[PDB]
């Protein structure tokens, strides 16, 4: 089971923890660019992906995607303050969140 | 088999674009209190909902669910100049848009 | 049973309330121009339409289509302070109410 | 049982009240034009038809067909303060009225 | 059972505790440019690689491999005061941490 | 092959070289305190140990052991500008090197 | 075959060869205290020994052991200018050199 979790952080302050476990085929990719964001990822999905790009200040997410098969979690934060929580165990299915500018509240369900 | 789709005006200004086919057993409804909100929604999918709450001034929400079963949709926006463009094709699943304040920006695509 | 509830509103103050249950193979269309505006449109009737529009300011419609089959219900509102009360229960029936000019009260009543 | 009812109101302060009940495949019409025209129409006849036309101000007309079948009704008041009374509960009968000018007054029965 | 730890310190003030048990056939390598770099390295891992880079000043390091297989740990620090701490479990899987800049904070987790 | 290598560097601008290859249950450790001591050590010898012990300025000390067993090597310099090149290939043995001022030179060679 | 070869030297620019080759139970120890100590010793000699004492200055020692067996050698150079040039070959057999003083010139030969 080729199974990759990368982590890149640019700036300051950023924070990431990550988790992939009983995960096979699958990638977990959380990129940050700024200062003070935040990220919070699980991953337990067979052939599955996760991508979280936060590029500004004070973002948070967290992203859970789990017992899915041939799913996508794709999680971009511009600017600042914005806030993302989203599970994700449908099979086959996608899901995208997309937030810019300040203070946004985005959580989204799969099953 | 009963399909529903509802809207409610309260203020000035508001205007909304709504359309409900192929779409059994499933409700959409559209609310918006103030001016100025605009609303585009189009739902196609069995037993799904979708529910978009436009609470402030110049609110903008795009929100189509397609070809989804068993599917809840719900947008939420408070204040002046969100806006929100949802797609939904998979089944069994939610999408919650919650926006707070002006200029907030949000899609979300879940397949 | 493509059922279809569709609210269009251009300009300001109007409102609409829109009911639309156990009501299959029908639609329900309310149209709105200018200001001030008031509907209040429910369908319970199978292979049933209805359409109001109001153009103008101050008019006022109480629609009702319950328990009837292949029954169209149209009114038309053109100008100021026009109201029209409407209810249908009969079966492939069709009441048309038209209203032109300022302070026009109209009633309709088909069983 | 394709029945219509038919309101056609032209300037301003007319006023029509109109009941259609267990009438069938019928007709009912007021065509008022001009000013402070009064109707008061009820139509429970099978096969049947009512035509009121009042073109101008004051004109009152109080209209009945019950129990008939395959009946015509037609009351026509041109000019001012024309009054129309008509009760008709013949079958394959016809009432014709017909007002010109000023504070004429008729009355028909049919049974 | 070839195994081989290797540290390379360059410049001054950088201080790396390594420990390689029970680890068949694995790679640990510590390269330390700069100053007051820590590095603290646990590897217990048959055929996996641990490579740890620092350059720059102030960074510290904590990474743990353990009980895994055919896994690789990369962590590359540029710049000041950062900080990583990652724990390595599963098997046939890689961790990737790349920091850059002054301050940044990593953790990692892969069971 | 529970096998360890450990540098410490207290201080500014020591240099460590160190290989470990081919070398089971053996341990080789290098200490330097104070500022430009440069070390360069490889192991490739079975139950074998190495400790090199540099406190003060400017020490050199070169150190191989290899294609030994059961073989000890100890080099501890003291000072400033010792230098001092040890080569050990021969089994169960053990080589001893004490450097203690300035200037020393000490050659020691065991096949 | 336990072989040991331990040089200890105190104070400056004191050099030492050692060769320790076929040499079987035996111990080759050097200890030199002061400056300018010179020694070149090879070991060949089965269950036998070399001690060598150089304390003061200048002092120059030059030892062979080789092909004897149960065999001793012993040279103490005191003070400055010392020459010592000492072969043993013989059986059971023991050579000890006491030099004191400056300028002393000694050769031993053992066969």
């Amino acid at each position: 089971p080729n199974s990759e979790l990368n982590i890149y952080q640019y700036g300051g302050g950023n924070s990431a923890l990550a988790l992939q476990t009983d995960c096979r085929n699958s990638d977990l990719t959380i990129t940050q660019h700024g200062g003070g964001n935040g990220a919070d990822v699980g991953q337990g999905s067979d052939d599955s992906s996760i991508d979280l790009t936060q590029r500004g200040f004070g973002n948070s997410a967290t992203l859970d995607q789990w017992n899915g098969k041939n799913s996508e979690m794709t999680v971009k934060q511009f600017g600042g303050g914005n806030g993302a929580a989203v599970d994700q165990t449908a099979s086959n299915s996608s899901v995208n969140v997309t937030q810019c500018g300040f203070g946004n509240n985005a959580t989204a369900h799969q099953y």
